[PDB]
């Protein structure tokens, strides 16, 4: 269930189904970012088409985003990190994902930066 | 793997300096939350100033709230930590990921939620 919910967010937010990607949230979810601002429900929608916005920029100038690991902690947080590569492969930021999970909904996606 | 991550700990809670710089391949490195790297000679200095960091916080009330550790399938062991105040005020959070090599560490890799 955990990660279940947190694979399909993902793949959904590949497959541009923002509908599917919104319904993975509850309506008190949250999304804090590396800098720790937090987004409310009523800012998730706009954030998110920002996201996949940036995805496609980074798809256009070569630069590969390098996923791993998507795993569950006993208590349900369910962890995954990105690797944002050039073209080159010279690693220019790396990201990670933590996602406190709550009656089979995310509660808080919590996203910490490698400056 | 965790076993490498678990002891470390343990031993960095014990001011067993010795065992925890154990855990460190020669090439092992340590990232801040800000991206400075920490080479295999820079550890040991800077991880005692982190275990004094961490009894300042018990002098003060201030309590740090570990949870699940956890190992992916590649080997990288993830562990997450909250910074409450005395009253459970929730000042900072971090996490680290361990990138483990020939049963050592080679990479901790902080990352802080400012």
């Amino acid at each position: 269930m955990s990660k279940e919910v947190v694979s399909l967010f993902f793949q959904a937010s590949h497959d541009n189904d923002v509908e599917t990607a919104m319904s993975c949230f509850a309506e008190d979810g949250i999304w804090v970012d590396p800098t720790g601002k937090v987004y409310e429900r009523n800012e998730i929608k706009e954030y998110l088409v920002q996201q996949i916005g940036v995805l496609e920029d980074f798809h256009s100038q070569g630069v590969s985003v390098n996923y791993f690991d998507m795993v569950e902690a006993p208590d349900g947080r369910v962890y995954i990190g990105a690797s944002v590569k050039a073209a080159d492969g010279t690693e220019i930021r790396r990201f990670l994902d933590v996602f406190e999970m709550r009656d089979g909904k995310i509660a808080v996606k919590d996203v910490f930066g490698k400056q």
